């Protein structure tokens, strides 16, 4: 997670498109989804990120439709976005014992008990959190077994972005999980 604020310019693509579903949470407008090849995924827009600002209005207060409405109207040639990183995200970095295990259960992607004498023991990884990354690779709407795939095939260095389930629970609402499997961009950035 940085620390702090960026500028992205974005393009609309052939179709119009920025591949962004957005969210109002605390009077703060979030990242819900990011689709595969789409602008926002090349500019590296990521699930959990806040805009603070589209074009250099501010979106503080706005309804999830304003937002999505204002995307809808801007002329698409240059859109600015200033972004704090995953505001609701932690990082924490653990390592697999010999057994290949970091230490951990999880359920529908929340984490629901930590392993005593573990890794995960050791970095004080929380239950009641949505795994949303691993290794920089979203992974949310994947199925369990595909998340434990992952971890399965990482190095022993494992890396996960984690969000508390009451607020990873208030963003994905309204998002059934067919998109969040299907949509929700899960690959590697491009360079």
């Amino acid at each position: 997670i940085k620390q702090g604020i960026r500028e992205v310019i974005l393009c609309k693509d052939q179709d119009g498109k920025i591949g962004l579903r957005l969210k109002s949470i605390d009077n703060g407008i979030f990242v819900q989804l990011v689709q595969a090849n789409s602008p926002a995924s090349l500019v590296g827009l990521r699930f959990g990120d806040q805009v603070l600002q589209i074009n250099g209005e501010n979106c503080a207060g706005w309804s999830s439709d304003k937002a999505h409405k204002v995307l809808k109207q801007a002329f698409g040639e240059k859109i600015t976005m200033t972004i704090r990183d995953r505001p609701f995200e932690r990082t924490i970095t653990m390592h697999k014992d010999s057994t290949g295990h970091v230490g951990f259960i999880f359920k529908n992607g929340k984490i629901t008990s930590i392993v005593k004498d573990s890794s995960a023991a050791r970095n004080g990884l929380l239950t009641e959190h949505n795994i949303c990354e691993i290794n920089g690779q979203n992974v949310i709407g994947l199925k369990d077994s595909q998340i434990a795939d992952i971890l399965s095939t990482s190095g022993t260095v494992v890396t996960i972005t984690i969000m508390p389930a009451f607020i990873f629970e208030h963003i994905i609402k309204r998002m059934a999980p067919s998109i969040m499997k299907s949509l929700m961009d899960h690959t590697i950035p491009e360079v």
